[PDB]
């Protein structure tokens, strides 16, 4: 009973039953939730309580050079605190906690104040990410003295060989059938190995009404034995003159590597090129809306495995050399085949080399394996991230190829499995089974920590709530995670997912009463419902999910507000839940139903990826990646920046509603807010830097030409572009005479700061392009799992333009600062475009 009353708690936060099996036709999630037993188990047992109790938060890096020169002679200072007074004490970079905290007692722990972080374990105090974001803003290090937190709180509750079969494959067409519906049809029906048809057959076309009947055998030319493990037959329903309307899939070689036998009556998917969501095997659980198909299979198990000329190795080394998405004619998969063994050599060559594997060919996947039983050159290589996330795209459907993937990712250090979880995360969906080598190893890496585990709850419950084609198996995923968190973050869940359902209610009955133009007598309506909600149910303190350091407290009711939107997000802001905290500032967060926020994440989580990119050559471009976190179906939080207000407002608020724009305005703004003369420059260069970062990733991006009510400052200079969910004369990016003029130009003028914004643009952009495969990898990935409206071929290819691909530098630099002059050029055109577009 109470153990069914644990499975309800799961299911609450996870917000979808895995117990259920009503959508499935074979075994296979019940059969993963069974395996992923063992490896959570063994992660559970084997995890330091105390190191997982606090989770230190720590990094392997080097201090970059932009945080040395910000250290007073080998001295930062570290304030301790007690009852309320606060002992000050000097450090040198190199010492453990440890060493500082026996310092001061001439057991207890080092705690951050305000905050759920602490400074303990075996690592240097410059080496701690709290550490290097209190420099990075020149800030003060405070932290309290506290007992460790008792790892009981996290305690976790205890509980016919296939290749003697030389039939060609093939299968029967019963026939389909839709509930509700004057043109033809067909069944398509493809042999697939990852985005490669192997074989394919159609039937004849027959009468589309609400029931169509073939009973025909489609023999194909695949013999049974040539099908390869993570096979799909690819059934695809077309009309007409001709239009794809529905697909579904299944896979040919199942999870026991048994044969796929029987009857089978798929419910099939809906259309609205290259989506994750065609690649699936989840069948469309809407049994009542959605047409289905009808098939017969005719006990077969798959066994399991045990000097080159001077233009031919240049020739080899060319290709070898290119980038992800340089397509391999038919001659260099041949011949990189034919030299298997020297393209081994070259780990840069695997993707290439196991694209020209003909797959639907036994003898040939039987020497690929043979070939991947010699890896010791692989293994050896240092771990190239881009390189490794090639390996687990859409493009590789092979178990052993992808395990050497995941082989390399087991090396990251838990700082670098945060950069890369989003979109490990995502890659999931490129998974032909349930339970994979990348599925495990995201649980434990989640088990073993947990800030991974914090954002792999979220990350997943995101794609529960808003994807029907994965959600099965991101359920089964994160139910195994949510069975070794431990009891204190399945408080911390269920706290967090209370309070978002709570403000969901509240912003669903707001949107309502409005007329889509906000009333301020609806912002009444907003702090009464608000109030209503304070006394109870709302907990008396929950994480900030885009934080979890963080823990938000009572509303501040006064301050929150429904903004001027079509979307009506609310403004709301929280005081901090925690008394140690020694600043006043509330946390604010805007909380927005009705967009997916999906989009934003990954689009903000690239940032991060080029920020650490721009660490790798000591290069900080001060970046305001913000927290945004999809919660549920079309609902999300995003963090408030604070002391930050929009370009647009910057100029309405002096030269009023008209596009009659000033090049005066922001560097008046920014004067006016610094206080002083040295505060003032040191937010002008601020500016220069952040402007210059935004231009390059933008560009980079496609997503660089925008109107600056999307484009934000802070008044310490911060520039930062906001609301990258949405996506003539066009710009590839927004540097406006506004901008030029607080850099000291205008017209056709250079200055002391314009040289050295180009300057910072250039090695910016280059030091981007020293990592063109890794970001053309995440630009594929971003657009096939993230954004289903934009994922053509000439979509993807827009970043091999904008990274030049092929091309030398200094050539790169001449393109880069041609995009800088065709801004020049069109000064005010565009965003006066835009004040015409969207204000009318
Ligand atoms: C993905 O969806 C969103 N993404 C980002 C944001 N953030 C912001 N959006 C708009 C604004 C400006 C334009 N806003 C207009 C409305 N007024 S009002 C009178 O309704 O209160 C406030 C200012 C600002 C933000 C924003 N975003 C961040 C991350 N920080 C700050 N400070 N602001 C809001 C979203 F709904």
């Amino acid at each position: 009973e109470e153990s069914q009353a644990f499975q309800r708690q799961l299911t609450a936060l996870i917000g979808y039953d895995v117990t259920d099996v009503s959508n499935v036709h074979d075994d296979e999630l019940e059969f993963t939730r069974r395996g992923l037993v063992t490896p959570r188990m063994a992660e559970v047992a084997s995890r330091d309580p105390k190191l997982y109790a606090m989770h230190p938060w720590v990094t392997s890096k080097p201090l970059p050079e932009y945080l040395w020169k910000k250290i007073a002679n080998n001295c930062i200072f570290i304030v301790i605190h007690r009852s309320t007074t606060s002992q000050t004490i000097k450090v040198s970079p190199d010492d453990t906690p440890g060493a500082i905290l026996q310092s001061f007692f001439t057991d207890f722990v080092l705690r951050v104040c305000g905050r759920d972080e602490y400074l303990v374990g075996e690592t240097p105090i410059k080496n701690f990410q709290w550490v290097r974001h209190c420099l990075k803003n020149g800030e003060e290090i405070h932290v309290v003295l506290d007992t460790p937190p008792d790892p009981a709180l996290d305690e976790v509750r205890k509980e016919v060989s296939l290749w003697d079969c030389d039939r060609k494959f093939r299968v029967k067409i019963r026939g389909i059938d839709i509930p509700v519906l004057d043109l033809t049809v067909f069944v398509e029906a493809n042999i697939q190995h990852g985005q490669q048809v192997l074989c394919q057959r159609r039937t004849s076309p027959k009468p589309f009404t609400e029931e169509v009947l073939w009973n025909v055998w489609l023999e194909f030319s695949i013999k049974i034995k040539d099908l390869p493990k993570g096979a799909l037959l690819n059934l695809q329903i077309y009309c007409g003159k001709v239009q794809l309307l529905y697909y579904v899939n299944l896979l040919l070689i199942d999870h026991r590597f048994l044969l796929r036998r029987g009857e089978y009556v798929l419910h099939m998917w809906q259309i609205s090129s290259f989506n994750a969501d065609k690649l699936t095997s989840a069948t469309n659980p809407d049994k009542e809306n959605s047409m289905s198909i009808s098939i017969l299979l005719d006990p077969i198990a798959l066994p399991k495995h045990q000097e080159m000329p001077n233009q031919l190795r240049k020739q080899l080394e060319a290709i070898i050399a290119t980038d992800p998405l340089n397509p391999l004619t038919a001659e260099d998969k041949e011949l990189l085949w034919h030299f298997r063994y020297e393209s081994l050599k070259h780990p840069k060559a695997y993707p290439k080399l196991f694209s020209s594997v003909k797959w639907g060919q036994q003898e040939i996947v039987a020497k690929t394996y043979q070939l991947l039983a010699r890896r010791e050159v692989w293994d050896q290589s240092a771990l190239d991230v881009g390189l490794t996330m090639q390996l687990l795209d859409c493009n590789f459907s092979d178990e052993n190829v992808r395990a050497i993937a995941v082989q390399k990712l087991e090396s990251l250090e838990d700082d670098d499995v945060l950069h890369y979880l989003l979109q490990l995360v995502q890659a999931v969906k490129f998974e032909p089974y349930h339970d994979s080598a990348l599925a495990r190893f995201l649980l434990k890496r989640g088990l073993r920590n947990k800030r991974i585990g914090h954002f792999l709850f979220w990350f997943l419950r995101s794609e529960i709530a808003q994807s029907r084609h994965y959600q099965q198996r991101f359920a089964v995923i994160l139910e195994a995670y949510l069975r070794g968190c431990g009891t204190a973050m399945l408080h911390d869940f269920t706290q967090q997912v209370q309070v978002i359902e709570m403000l969901q209610k509240v912003t669903l009955d707001i949107k309502s009463l409005s007329a889509e133009d906000v009333s301020s007598q609806v912002i009444s309506q907003l702090k009464q419902k608000l109030e209503n909600l304070q006394n109870s149910q709302l907990p008396e303190s929950f994480r900030v999910p885009y934080d979890p350091g963080l823990k938000a407290g009572a509303l501040a009711i006064e301050k929150c507000k429904v903004m001027a939107s079509k979307k009506k997000p609310l403004w709301l802001e929280f005081k901090c839940a925690d008394p140690t905290a020694l600043s006043n500032e509330t946390i604010g967060i805007i909380f927005k139903h009705g967009d997916d926020l999906r989009q934003d994440m990954l689009i903000l989580q690239i940032l991060r990826i080029m920020e650490s990119i721009w660490e790798t050559e000591s290069l900080d471009l001060c970046l305001l990646p913000y927290g945004c976190i999809s919660t549920g179906d079309k609902i999300g939080m995003i963090e408030i920046v604070k002391d930050a207000t929009t370009i647009a407002k910057i100029q309405q608020s002096t030269v009023g509603n008209t596009g009659a724009f000033k090049d005066e305005v922001l560097n008046h703004w920014l004067k006016e807010k610094s206080p002083t003369e040295e505060k003032f420059q040191a937010a002008v260069e601020r500016f220069v830097y952040s402007c210059a970062g935004y231009c390059v990733a933008t560009f980079v991006l496609g997503i660089g030409d925008r109107h600056n009510d999307n484009i934000m400052i802070t008044e310490t200079g911060n520039l930062f572009h906001i609301d990258f969910g949405h996506i003539k004369e066009r710009v590839p990016f927004v540097l406006t005479p506004d901008f030029l003029f607080v850099m000291g130009t205008s017209g056709k003028k250079t200055s002391p700061h314009f040289q050295k914004f180009q300057d910072i643009c250039v090695k910016a952009y280059l030091a981007l392009r020293h990592h063109t495969n890794l970001l053309i990898i995440l630009f594929s990935m971003m657009l096939m799992t993230g954004m289903p409206q934009l994922t053509s071929k000439e979509d993807i290819e827009y970043i091999r333009d904008a990274l030049t691909v092929g091309k030398n530098e200094e050539d790169a630099k001449k393109y880069f600062l041609d995009q800088i002059e065709v801004c020049r050029d069109k000064g005010w055109t565009v965003q006066f475009n835009w004040f015409l577009h969207l204000v009318l």
